[PDB]
């Protein structure tokens, strides 16, 4: 159990309360920069179809989760290797030190980076315990990111929406079409409204949050 379980409590009750239909909306007013997420996913490859999924984080960290479920890291030194397995026991390594156990793995990770790093760009590049993918999965119009930290990433692949929501400070960061990063704490959002737009996607990473707990 991650906190999906409570993430869900916070969702809820943002959206029962119709944060779109508010006489006065001060969005603004909901913002809190004390909630601006540390770790979020820059870059991903879905190669489920053989592999998995390969990620990128902002911190220029990449990971890979296996159709075996487990998770390969490569930190931002690039040798160093963080690896969890199904029972979620971690092990440390370096690429360097050669480990014939990983070599294959530690091979399809190098490519994935490589991937990442020519025909990708950084979403939220701008913005100024390393988590791994515990679990994913593709709607016909988002991609939805559950972070070992319990954050859980949706990417609307329509516009390059993004929504991070953190249920540690009970915050969400939206970031628009225009690429803005703003954050929010959710409760404040329920005071204060916001957009239509921004409303409808929380709705929507509820429908997922739900989604992501009956499939455990
Ligand atoms: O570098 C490789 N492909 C590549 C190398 C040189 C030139 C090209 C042609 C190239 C192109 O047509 O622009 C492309 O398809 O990427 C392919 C690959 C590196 C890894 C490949 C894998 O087998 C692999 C395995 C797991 C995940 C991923 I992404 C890729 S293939």
């Amino acid at each position: 159990d991650c906190h999906l379980s409570d993430m869900l409590q916070q969702l809820h009750s943002v959206n029962a309360s119709k944060p779109s239909e508010r006489g006065l909306v001060r969005q603004e007013e909901a913002e809190d920069p004390a909630c601006i997420p540390i770790f979020w996913v820059s870059k991903w490859v879905d190669y489920s179809d053989k592999y998995g999924l390969g990620y990128q984080l902002c911190d220029n960290s990449v990971g890979v989760l296996f159709n075996d479920s487990t998770r390969l890291i490569l930190y931002n030194d690039g040798d160093s290797l963080q690896y969890i397995e199904r029972d979620g026991t971690e092990s440390y390594l370096t690429v360097s030190s050669h480990p014939n156990s990983l070599m294959k793995k530690i091979t399809l990770l190098k490519y994935f980076r490589n991937y990442m790093s020519e025909h990708l760009l950084k979403a939220g590049a701008n913005i100024t315990r390393l988590p791994y993918l515990r679990t994913w999965f593709r709607t016909r119009s988002a991609i939805i990111l559950h972070l070992s930290n319990g954050s859980v990433q949706i990417n609307f692949f329509q516009d390059h929406t993004k929504l991070i929501l953190c249920p540690l400070m009970a915050a969400v960061t939206y970031i628009d079409e225009k690429r803005d990063f703003r954050t929010y704490r959710l409760s404040l959002l329920e005071e204060y409204g916001c957009c239509k737009e921004l409303a409808s996607r929380l709705r929507y990473a509820r429908t997922m949050v739900d989604k992501l707990l009956s499939s455990r």
